[PDB]
């Protein structure tokens, strides 16, 4: 990676506090200090959670969400938000920063793994599996009209 | 197992008609058409959506969600409703009725792999792995 910008920190967030052990449902807030040496006309920053065992749980781009980043000289706060809708567990975070996407037009600053953080408890119902997919339920009795 | 209460269709349907086929994060509704042969009380239904490799994806059942059940003797429709936050690929639906227990000890009817669908598109952003969660993303230029 080339480093124009640089991720110097990483800090881990509920609406409430820092920390790295969330309930299952819990928002979570990935900030990310970021330093640009110079001036980016398009970054595109990153982030993918990853499995106890390296399976890929979840990732996306600002890319992908079709925002636009544009930088100056100095430095920046990058924050995703989004509920955690996962299984209790062990869980790691994976964050980068580059120009392009598609055949990488180049890296500014990738770190594989640069958190742990764990989920214990349910904060909506419990559930079973990877996921948590938010549901509704109704019966209705139906007559045979 | 036992059939006082017998699950007798299943259906998946999208905001816009039966089908088996659902771009990712696409709200998916199940319908089970249940029949009571006699009076329960204390009924309790689950799903479970796996993938295609024997991965438990996500499971649920009304116990779980804290709400009670009562059927009278006839016929009910039964709907769960989520949004399909899933990688595209191929999964299965499993589904079931048990009186009011967890494990489903007490089971009226269970279908495995009742259904078979597939999420294929993206409705909302693409992301990678299992699951999507919603985001949203800021920057903000500091001293």
């Amino acid at each position: 990676m080339n480093f124009k910008a640089v991720i110097k920190e990483v800090r881990l967030k509920s609406e409430h506090g820092y920390t790295n052990n969330f309930p299952s449902g819990d928002t979570l807030f990935i900030e990310l200090d970021v330093e640009a040496k110079e001036d980016l006309q398009d970054v595109v920053a990153g982030i993918l959670i990853r499995d106890r065992f390296g399976q890929d749980i979840f990732g996306i781009n600002t890319y992908l969400m079709e925002k636009k980043v544009e930088l100056k000289k100095g430095k920046y706060l990058f924050t995703f938000k989004m509920p955690l809708n996962l299984a209790p567990g062990k869980y790691t975070l994976t964050v980068a920063l580059h120009k392009g996407m598609d055949h990488a037009q180049e890296c500014y600053h990738w770190i594989d793994n640069v958190c742990n953080f764990e989920v214990n408890g349910f904060k909506k119902e419990q559930f079973v599996g990877v996921c948590y997919l938010p549901t509704e339920f109704n019966y209705r009795k139906i007559p045979k009209l």
